[PDB]
């Protein structure tokens, strides 16, 4: 049992809250936190930059060792690394970046990675700096993920739009 509080129930297994995922991870210390990664695990900005800064750059040092050994991930793929001070594990998931011309169909493959874990704290994949429509990202999440997902949405106006239009 992870100590999530204040989430709104959208479906049987999807919950949502207006919160920064970094602050939710620091407080809850969940079994799994999802990072919105790129294929190189270069955590510069957005959710990845913010989670990495909260680990004092330990997530980036571990990630560079992983890439030196294994090479890059695929768009739609994932890897499990340490959660450091934020969680037991971090599931690094690569959603398509539409600003780079990546195929939005890969968003469903990205969310399929969540089904390997019973419960996760996660952001909306491919939203924010990745350029995709967040309303579409929540619909793909609800229609793909079967395990328990707790979505932390940073922007209040987007949170209100997501709930109202669901
Ligand atoms: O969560 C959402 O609302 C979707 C998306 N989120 C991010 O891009 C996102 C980026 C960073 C962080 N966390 C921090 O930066 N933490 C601070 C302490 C360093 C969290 C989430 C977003 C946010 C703002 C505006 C828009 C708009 F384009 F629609 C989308």
């Amino acid at each position: 049992v992870n100590s999530f509080s204040g989430y709104l129930k959208l479906t049987d297994n999807v919950y949502i809250k207006n919160a920064d995922i970094v602050e939710e991870a620091k407080k809850v210390k969940p079994t799994v936190v999802v990072n919105a990664a790129n294929v190189y695990l270069k955590h510069g900005g957005g959710v990845a930059g913010a989670l990495n800064k909260a680990t004092n750059n330990a997530m980036q040092v571990e990630s560079d060792d992983y890439i030196a050994t294994n090479g890059p991930l695929k768009v739609g793929g994932s890897c499990v690394l340490s959660g450091h001070n934020l969680a037991k594990h971090c599931l690094h998931v690569v959603g398509p970046n539409v600003n780079k011309g990546e195929d939005i169909q890969l968003l469903k493959s990205a969310y399929e990675n969540f089904n390997q874990h019973e419960v996760l704290l996660a952001p909306l994949l491919s939203a924010g700096i990745f350029g995709a429509d967040p309303i579409h990202s929540l619909r793909v999440c609800v229609d793909t993920v079967r395990t328990n997902v707790y979505l932390a949405v940073f922007d209040k106006n987007l949170y209100d739009k997501l709930v109202s239009s669901f």
